């Protein structure tokens, strides 16, 4: 009798234990402190209850789910995932998560602690998968929500090297779905050709969904794979810090990002990121506005480490025919990033600060201001012709740049004859240190090439920090750009030798609010007049300038040039200099020309 | 008798095991490998030893009291507070934490593993309580220490809802103590109304306690609740990073604080707040100077994103009758903040920097200095009148600010005829971008409004990035400020439209030791000559003015003024100009008045 | 019969079991559950297979080993060290790791959960010892890798105090070996004589190792400790993050540094070190190149707290026959550091950055280049005259200062009549601050003493904050130093009794494409002529100088010196004031002397 019953099922809920003998502890049952834990191993059996060991040829997902479900039915918990096993899951899921290709149903306060490895089987291969759903149902905007589900663990997600079979494809690792207080910490996402590895809210539905020290390796391998982005953020009060982000495959380079920061309060920091085309997007799309606000803002990406191949921060805003994105409070500081070796324009234009026109290509669509780019660090090689602090592709309300270093071919760039945007409230602060690894490449070209519709309110303190012969000019803008309410300057230091410093083929710097001090190369004359006598300016060319001064020393003995000069109204220079003996004199000069600095 | 024992207490010592059936392992008893971890449920039962099922109407405190002591009798361990279950609280505790209002003490080395919830019951309605308390006496100061003691899970503390009773009252959710490497890890605390969520350390007496991914929400609820603030920080070598903060209350935007840091070597990094009134007091009170000197260094504010409605960071120390409270090596950066959206004066004058008197409202007791604010950016709503950079109402001994970006209604504040501080070694770099924002809404206002009754050894660089025609200055000194051994610059960017730019009501920019320069309208007359000509300044304003040169441009073909200018005892400026035909000339001209600069 | 089973080894094979009674779970056995987890009572046992307790004479380290060996020949998995009981390891490790001074052989995929204490016992006393050991063989050459391996808990390892025996022995904690994915979290290490805690990777070789949220506690005791460095980082992708370090030691603020970063990709962040000499080196060994190449890049040391009383950040790189090392693309920022209380000269010399001489005291071997220093903040109480922003020692190709706050003795130092370094691109940015806390400390020296073979392509921008007459110059350079296409600036703020401001013993200001300004008294004498007359200097000194302005008042009626000068080809300087009455007038004036700025 007793026997039949110790080794029965229940055997276990008939041997009595009482914690280290404590005779105030509980009098229970083993069954019932084995209770206390829970493992796949107590799921994954035949209908006869005989276990079953995992294998390449054993489908896992049945018994997976069967777990899930189970200790959801009992308020939560956390299920592991056993050490020194590979899980192969072989066969999709049911029910709600079918819309979504899903194969696990993850459930609310149902964590996994994955420890051992979880592999795709070959039943994945060329079909799309998102591995863990966090939907209840196909359409999204049906489904409930997913709340205190963590899957953290020493473990390892594996998705079996499969190529996408069509580029219409998705594949997930983690859709948390309509996801409150859930996260990823520890796990190894390797190994795959995907869209993303983990995906954080829908549409702004969401919060507090966070990725913590996760690796992510090599999730790019085919032509096929149309996009990649390693982690999107799409719910509120989230981010991702301390992850590792690897790519080796060339495709990867044209086509993967490692974070989309997509609603407002969300963070990307700490991280490393090697192999990728782009770092990160900082968008508010319109299309993804209907859980948290048509706005996104507090965006924070941060003490991050990159080398890339295309751009680094991609800003954009972007509506519908009813709704309207808007992006605003912005900080991108303490990242350290490069442009991996490349040739010249093997790869999407080079970039610290992209900003990007839509998805249809509109440049006259977007709403993004206050943004505080600061402290950071960049470089290309002195070869990579298409590499730029900025690319501002698209209208600009505003971008702070203070006090970053910044060693690549443009500072400020846009393609002429593309998009002509138009530019509010760019300031480049004096204490950006323009880097000289692309000293003496720059012949044609502006280092500062403001290929725009218009710009106001903007300021440009031009420093070198090393000569630069090479470079057309400094600062050039085309006649048609507008410019007004602006300060637009160009330090001498290191610009001596340079024909030309700063240009402004619309002669726009005598605009009325138009603040611009530069060097230049001026010829003068003077009257013959012992003593004090006027110099002036051979060209006319200078109605708009206020006031200039001398950078050129005096080789002569016999008279001395002004040291200072104002205009006169047809548009020559004058100053008082002196003669110490009479004659006519004639210099070259070079100046500072200064309008209302 | 095998089968006595087998369903006894015992049954479990009496069955062998052996880890994976290894010959070279323990021969142990099933009881053995039980023991190795423990939960409330062993704890959880009756005087007859029988398991109790925690509920609404159970009081589980004496049983989690139980657990603690018995495991702190084995040198200690981690208690579980098991998954899918709420264990409520509804007494009080007794012996040394009576003091606290305690209702579960903590002991050294044990650990909690809170993956359940814990409830408060209504007994705690309307009165104080402190749920769990480190310290094992009545008295602090005659309190022994806590040590190793990290309280961490996916759990959840739920304060019930309760307000306060009165306002004098106090509720705190984890008070450490003399607590030494404590710490918080995971934990969400929820739904009250208390003073404090965590408390680390005692008036410095701690060390190596941390605040990390917790989440505290909605901690504030009811007009009653006299102050809050989530963590305080009493011990050094301590911090809080990577949490959440977010309150919903109308109360929490005038009495909320997320942190204090109030001893040495302690940091508030990378956190989200949301709905609080202030981010981080940065403080060394002289109360509280037992533990780790009179001293506050090494204070670091880092990292964090914040939407609040009073002040950001807020500086200060005081003393008691034989203390005095110093604080230094402060750094404040990387942080985004803006205040939300309100009314102007509905809450705390809004800031960044806040130098507060003390809480008797002293401004004259404060040692404040080598403080670097740095790479942060500020915003506030146009309308929002109470918004400033830095208010600074009580005593510095210096603050620096390098590349910021502030975009919000004044830069530098006081009210006047309030506090009237001594300012010394107050640093504002050229670097910090000024926004626009609240462009034209400053009627009546000076920007950098120095209301103070002394600055020395200061600098203020003014940088305009677009205009204000609104602003009565850019800077303003009342003639009660005394003003010495400082630098104060205007730019000229922007403002050749301003009546006024830098403004010395008691003329105290003619101090030897003040070097300053700023845009202003002069008349000027010629005299008759033809050829070199002297042009004088009508009005004798100028005895102060070393240099000055044209910002305006010269409209007139038969005659220049001067491009620069000094001056002469009586006060005029003068320059000497040409004359091509002569005449007496009279000319209105922007220039930039200089001193010693 | 069944009594027999069930009282043996086997009896928990017996019992049989099925999860919460759940008809769907696996029917399992008793055992089964139990080997779900592993720990070291599991192989602490005798021959007989008897338990046998811990304590101080009882050697624990063959069970351990024991454990690691059994769980590696399984696939994997975490052994627990239990909590409650201290484990002393009493005797050396076999095979592979003797060589290593092994105690244990760390293996892949076996996690260690430290929750109890481990000890050294007194064996170890005097002698060479590596507590856990990754390598496999003698020679780390012919090692092979560990992968896997995590070590986390609250637990302890404490290296009983022991001192070291004689200076050429090592001692470490945990060396990974050629380490690929591990870690140390949450561990604190304490109370020994040792040469590292913890090293990760072997000369290039590893990857993604981390250490975060430890402890390094009281770690150098003696005199006999050679050297210090708490945490080596030997592999790419790598780092440190979120750990305390902290020193009693008077031997180590002379031996101890905090962290090495060797390799690329690696970083050093959110920590707090006190009474270390030093926080961390960033070098490039080319003896340590083998496994990832030749150059160290992306190394950022970021948010960190320190006090040290040597040098905060070391950069180097060297070579061997073979191998050159290069250091490039580096970031230090945020962090906040002072030198402790001490006697000048009593330690090693004080500093944010050094620029370090090679192990054999070579400076012209190194190859460091883009390293940008930005937003810290530095402090050396005032009586520490070896203090320097930047200690510049040997050969440098590039290093960039941006907006940091350095408030000790020197900005730029090297000693004179030591190394003549060949300095590059040397950036210091008007936006760093130059505290005044050593003001009226600095007779006989110069704030930025440029004791050089030579600077090219560098920019030094002074500006002070307050005053400081006893330093004899702003700038020195020595007339050893060449110096060309470089900006030398020195702002006039704080300037006016300053007798020299910049010094170029060499007039190296003269040359062809050098641009500099800074502040000068002259004398100056005019022509009789009433009216427009000029002005010259009595000195012939400025030849090299294209323009110069007025710092100072005009104290006449009659006259006026000019504003502004140019200079003749004697050296004279030459402008146009105005004599309203004639004379000869001889005047003393402040002025900017500028050139080609
Ligand atoms: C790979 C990637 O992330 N790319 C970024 C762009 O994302 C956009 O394209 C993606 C391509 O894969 C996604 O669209 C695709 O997936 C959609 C969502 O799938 C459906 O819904 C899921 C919830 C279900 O599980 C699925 O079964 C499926 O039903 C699908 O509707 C599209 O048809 C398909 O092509 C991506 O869509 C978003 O995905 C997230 C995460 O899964 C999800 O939370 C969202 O709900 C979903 N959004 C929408 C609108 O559906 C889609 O956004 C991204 O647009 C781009 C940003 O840069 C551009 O835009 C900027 C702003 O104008 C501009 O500054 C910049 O220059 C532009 O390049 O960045 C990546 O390319
Ligand atoms: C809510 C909050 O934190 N407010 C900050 C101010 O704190 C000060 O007021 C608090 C109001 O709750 C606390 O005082 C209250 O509690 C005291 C401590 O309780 C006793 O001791 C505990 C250890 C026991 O468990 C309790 O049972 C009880 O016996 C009590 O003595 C007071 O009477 C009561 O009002 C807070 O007190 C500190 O609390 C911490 C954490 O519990 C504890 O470690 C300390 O020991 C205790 N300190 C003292 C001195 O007792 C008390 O500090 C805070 O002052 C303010 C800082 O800003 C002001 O001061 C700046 C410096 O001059 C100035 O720059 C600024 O402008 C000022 O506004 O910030 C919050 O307001
Ligand atoms: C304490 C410390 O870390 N000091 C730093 C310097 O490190 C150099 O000296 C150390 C002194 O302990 C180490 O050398 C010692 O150990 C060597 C390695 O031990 C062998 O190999 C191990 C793998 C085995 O387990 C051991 O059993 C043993 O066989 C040994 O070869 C030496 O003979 C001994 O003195 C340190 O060596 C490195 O150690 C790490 C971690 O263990 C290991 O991964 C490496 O493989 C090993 N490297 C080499 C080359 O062997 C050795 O590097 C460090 O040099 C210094 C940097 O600053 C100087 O150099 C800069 C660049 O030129 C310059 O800018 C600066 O001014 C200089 O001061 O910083 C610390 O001093
Ligand atoms: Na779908
Ligand atoms: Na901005
Ligand atoms: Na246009
Ligand atoms: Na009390
Ligand atoms: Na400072
Ligand atoms: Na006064
Ligand atoms: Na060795
Ligand atoms: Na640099
Ligand atoms: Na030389």
């Amino acid at each position: 009798q007793f026997r039949a019953i110790i080794e029965s099922p229940e055997g276990a809920g008939h041997v009595g234990y009482q914690y280290r003998r404590n005779t105030g502890s509980t009098m229970r049952m083993v069954s019932d402190v084995l209770d206390e834990r829970v493992s796949l191993w107590d799921f994954h059996c035949d209908p006869s209850g005989n276990v079953i060991q995992p294998g390449p040829n054993v489908d896992s997902r049945q018994y997976l789910q069967a777990a899930i479900d189970y200790v959801s039915s009992n308020g939560g918990g956390t299920i592991t995932i056993p050490a020194g096993y590979t899980w192969y899951l072989g066969s999709y899921g049911v029910g709600g998560i079918a819309g979504h290709s899903g194969i696990i149903q993850l459930r609310s306060n149902v964590n996994l602690n994955i420890e051992g490895r979880i592999h795709l089987s070959p039943f994945f291969d060329l079909k799309p998968f998102q591995v863990f759903v966090g939907f209840d149902n196909g359409d999204p905007a049906s489904s409930g929500n997913l709340e205190n589900c963590h899957i953290y663990g020493h473990g390892v997600v594996d998705f079996g090297g499969y190529e996408f079979g069509a580029s219409s494809q998705l594949r997930n690792g983690v859709a948390f779905g309509r996801s409150y207080n859930c996260s990823v910490t520890g796990i190894t996402f390797q190994n795959g050709d995907v869209t993303w590895a983990i995906t954080l809210g829908w549409n702004g539905y969401g919060s507090n969904c966070y990725v913590r020290k996760c690796r992510f390796i090599n999730l790019v391998n085919s032509s096929v794979n149309a996009a990649h982005s390693t982690v999107y953020v799409n719910c509120p009060y989230s981010g991702v810090e301390s992850c590792y982000f690897s790519m080796s495959s060339s495709f990867a380079r044209n086509i993967a990002c490692s974070v989309q920061l997509h609603q407002h309060d969300t963070f990307y920091r700490g991280s490393t990121v090697n192999g990728y085309c782009r770092g990160a997007y900082v968008v508010m799309h319109a299309a993804e506005a209907a859980g948290a606000g048509s706005y996104a803002y507090n965006m924070q990406v941060e003490n991050n480490i990159a080398v890339i191949y295309g751009q680094f921060v991609i800003l954009g805003s972007d509506v519908t025919a009813t709704v309207s994105g808007h992006l605003n409070d912005v900080i991108v500081s303490g990242n350290i990033v490069s442009i991996g070796e490349r040739a010249a324009f093997s790869a999407p234009f080079g970039a610290f600060i992209d900003i990007g026109p839509d998805n249809s290509g509109a440049s006259n669509v977007q709403d993004i201001q206050r943004v505080l780019v600061t402290g950071n660090s960049f470089y290309a090689p002195a070869n990579i012709t298409d590499s730029a602090a900025i690319t501002l592709r698209a209208n600009l309300n505003g971008c702070t740049f203070i006090a970053n270093n910044f060693d690549c071919r443009y500072m400020v760039y846009n393609a002429p004859g593309t998009t002509s945007p138009v530019v509010q409230n760019l300031v480049w602060d004096k204490s950006n240190v323009i880097g000289g690894t692309h000293a003496n490449q720059r012949a044609g070209q502006n280092l500062f090439d403001m290929q725009f519709a218009s710009v106001v309110n903007s300021t440009i303190e031009v420093q070198l920090s090393c000569e630069d012969l090479s470079m057309f000019s400094c600062i050039l803008f085309p006649a048609s750009c507008q410019l007004s309410y602006s300060k637009i300057t160009v330090d001498s230091a290191w610009t001596k030798s340079m024909s030309n410093t700063a240009v402004f083929e619309g002669n726009q710097q005598a605009g009325a609010n138009v603040y611009v001090s530069y060097p230049a190369t001026v010829n003068l004359t003077s009257y013959n007049t012992q003593g004090a006598v006027p110099f002036f300016s051979t060209d006319t060319n200078y109605a708009w300038v206020t006031s200039a001064y001398s950078l050129s020393i005096n080789e002569n003995l016999d008279f001395s040039p002004p040291a200072t000069y104002t205009n006169k109204a047809n548009g020559q220079l004058v100053g008082v200099g002196y003669n110490e003996i009479g004659g006519v004199r004639s210099v070259s000069v070079r100046l500072m020309l200064q309008r209302q600095v």
